[PDB]
């Protein structure tokens, strides 16, 4: 079908390192309203998460001169620039989360789909927000509070505490808590939580899911190390 | 205005935003002021990023159609190869269609029209590894005559150890073998080229010796893997 062929075209695209024609492959196959399947969803989620990588990482470049700028010591063409790249990255979020909204977590049945898109929602709402300024700012950071929130429910209720996808929520609602929401001490609690749960659970997993919780686990630790430790 | 243009040409080379960069440096020739020895660079780097992610692109897709033929295959590889394809030729024909109106007839000095000479013959030559039909022909014919008249341009103007000089008949030597399929010809013109530049090693300044030397290994480098 279409699907299929978008499908395939998606996985070439891939290959091709071609990210922007990826993400827009996976999006026509998406608007076929079909479900995807655990192949589909982590190319879906590869292409835009390549795409808005890149715009992050140039408004961050950008950011960074345009204050070095306004610095003791050292044109308006810095700030059209960095508005410019600020702009095309607000487009790609808008359209992940018109994506996610219209059709992907209202068409998905499983919990641990609707806790992948769910959380997929609310790690793109804080992309948002990391560059958000005015009034807006607040609203912005609530809806992803609120995506991750119910991620969070639904995970607790419904996945084991050594589950991959339940540690990964974890883990980046904790880094919005730390970085966005500027509430260290709950990022550093929800991790540490999050840890021991599942370090109590560890007997209980199967060989396979060892490696990919154990390497999440590592991620948690890398963290709470960084947000409780200095240098010098 | 022109100032900002170029600034922010410098900004998108710093953002890794060649496409933006090329934008901007289209804009700023589109002034009609000739560019300095930074300025030409910055286009070249601009449009060489873009060209050549397209081209890698192209080559992976390319080789998967033919490894397919024998024997899900489908369509789509075609498809997107094609699409690739068309991207990239929109590209090359904006590069060219600048370099016509104007860049190597709006070039006073010697090295400047050289560079643009050199350029065109390039990026004919890029418009030569996708082209196969009727049409192979008449662009290697093109990237051909353009190599022609920027190499007279330099024997006749430039030391046998000049880097824009070396870098040139490296190119026309490459389009020889791969393009024309006359690998005699690229033996013979990059083993005159780096014997005669061999010979005025000795009169090399110090920052140029880096420069020139680089450029006869890639020369000592095809030399022995060609033969």
């Amino acid at each position: 079908m279409e699907r299929a062929s978008l499908i395939q075209k998606a996985k070439l695209a891939e290959q091709a390192e071609r990210y922007e024609d990826m993400a827009a492959f996976m999006k026509g196959a998406v608007e076929k309203g079909e479900e995807l399947s655990c192949e589909e969803r982590n190319l879906l989620s590869v292409a835009y998460k390549n795409v808005v990588g890149g715009q992050r990482a140039a408004w961050r470049v950008l950011s960074s001169i345009e204050q070095k700028s306004n610095e003791e010591g050292s044109g308006p063409e810095v700030r059209e620039y960095r508005e410019k790249v600020e702009t095309e990255l607000q487009g790609v979020c808008d359209t992940v989360l018109g994506l996610l909204d219209s059709h992907l977590i209202k068409e998905a049945g499983d919990a641990e789909s609707r806790v992948f898109y769910l959380k997929m929602k609310g790690d793109y709402y804080r992309y948002l927000a990391e560059v958000a300024t005015g009034d807006d700012k607040k609203r912005i950071i609530d809806s992803a509070r609120s995506a991750y929130q119910e991620a969070m429910d639904i995970s607790k209720k419904e996945m084991p505490p050594t589950n991959p996808i339940r540690l990964g929520l974890a883990l980046n609602f904790s880094v919005f808590h730390y970085e966005i929401a500027n509430s260290p001490e709950e990022a550093i609690s929800l991790a540490k939580t999050t840890f021991d749960e599942a370090m109590a659970d560890l007997h209980t997993l199967s060989e396979d899911s060892y490696k990919d919780s154990t390497l999440i686990m590592q991620l948690l630790r890398d963290n709470l190390t960084l947000w409780t430790g200095s240098g010098s």
